[PDB]
């Protein structure tokens, strides 16, 4: 780190080299077979059973996360290497071994052997530097919404006198396109959506909603979706559109869990997300206003 | 997920319950010992050796990451449970077993058994929702610096005519306090630092640097450190100040690696970080200007 000494360096090839050197030195020290086979076969059988136990939970998230082969290929990692090692173990090969092996796997799952080392958690979290979902949520909450949300219904009640007699719904409505393609103009997504007013006091937009003119909405896009899209159109990132969709979904759920527990943001903003494959933004927004 | 069906739900207690049920059903099926002991003792010995091999790499990051007992306690996790299991295995207990065990650990380290399942990577990354370091870096790069950095030396050469004859250094200098406490005024951190000018064209600040007046700096704080600090002063977060320091260091290194590979941002901005425990911002900045 050519900046400051207290800032740590990324993790290098330290464990592999010294580990191989020490564990080869012990081999040469003790240099000048069926227990080995049973041990490694039991190891791979336990790892495969652990993968099946993880797949038992990941069987639920099919339609919402993984859209079969891709699910198992993502949950067990590389099952080709595991199958090849299993065929080598069975070829170079006692049914009561399976009972104690299953009990060992049950004890390791329940008692929590699979709780990782915190150094491993750090090496996973600091890898690849594209884990962009929580910075956007906390920045969008602290930097924008926390400031604008206290005075919001006050300035709505300010505006309502000029439309009730001559109204505006009380909840702020945020659009969250999962395409991550955000135009500048909200009339450009639908001609039924027209600009009506700018709310006085920074930016706000009060809209009419359609010829059945029914809704008076306070509407706004979410901001960091454009940041995700510029990361997508940044060529040297190597940031795929599937990664964009993944981080968009995680951003949505994170912002939902933040607004679920906010003390001043309980019943004054509501999130609405959509995704195109026939479609209408206006019908979904009107469903939210009618259910309001 | 009460928002949209395609947004996935957090991972629940699915693996534990069904795994325990199935692995107890197999026990009751096969219901109506020293191999077990050797297998589990070999398991814990291999896990302990793997922890030592990880500690061999994590021995380097003492002064920069971990400031001994805390290092091992963070690298091996809970060694009390491992020691208790090791004493149970040795109590309820062949030196040539150690050679094959070490060779098994060497093969598992080198060939890459410890490459995790991608579902495990997802469950680690989606846990706890305080991994706030990359959203801030990419938002601060795309949203602010990418726009302001092309025209920067042009407007510096615009300004230089009024001070060379009557200068301004060419690199933008960013302060990065690791305290994450950012005052509004840069003269409030040091009376030697005085406001000289606002650079015409959004915000910019050209400063004199001290009675030995020597430096003409274009100076600015980094923005999301205030976001980190407001996360620190948010009471319901449970966000400790050590977590704040950790995410600040990771933010610094991430922004450094982004600016290392930027195509238009090669030699026009330089990062400077500092940390208080006698101190001077001005002396460190002047060292950077003299080495310039």
């Amino acid at each position: 780190s050519s900046l400051h000494p207290s800032i740590p360096c990324p993790r290098g090839h330290g464990a592999q080299k010294a580990a191989l050197v020490l564990l080869s030195a012990c081999l040469v020290t003790l240099w000048g077979l069926r227990y080995l086979v049973l041990h490694l076969a039991s190891l791979q059988l336990g790892l495969l059973l652990n993968g099946v136990c993880s797949l038992a939970e990941e069987l639920r998230h099919i339609h919402s996360r993984y859209r079969y082969w891709r699910t198992v290929r993502a949950c067990l990692g590389c099952p080709l290497r595991r199958g090849a090692l299993l065929l080598l173990s069975i070829y170079f090969y006692f049914t009561w071994m399976l009972a104690l092996l299953g009990l060992s796997q049950a004890l390791n799952i329940l008692l929590g052997l699979k709780g990782l080392a915190p150094a491993e958690i750090s090496a996973v979290c600091e890898k690849g530097n594209f884990n962009v979902a929580h910075g956007l949520a906390w920045s969008y909450y602290i930097g924008y919404l926390r400031l604008i949300l206290p005075e919001l219904q006050a300035r709505i009640r300010t505006y309502n006198q000029h439309y009730n007699n001559l109204a505006v719904s009380q909840r702020l409505y945020i659009l969250l396109p999962l395409d991550c393609g955000v135009p500048d103009n909200l009339s450009m997504a639908d001609p039924n959506i027209r600009f009506l007013d700018k709310l006085p006091q920074y930016s706000n937009s009060i809209y009419e909603l359609l010829g059945q003119r029914a809704g008076t909405c306070v509407l706004e896009y979410a901001t960091p979706l454009q940041t995700l899209f510029a990361m997508s159109q940044y060529s040297q990132a190597g940031f795929s559109r599937e990664d964009r969709l993944e981080q968009a979904k995680l951003f949505c759920r994170t912002l939902e869990d933040i607004l679920a527990d906010a003390p001043e943001s309980q019943n004054n903003c509501r999130l609405i997300a959509y995704q195109e494959p026939s479609f209408s933004l206006s019908q979904e927004v009107l469903r939210h206003l009618r259910q309001e």
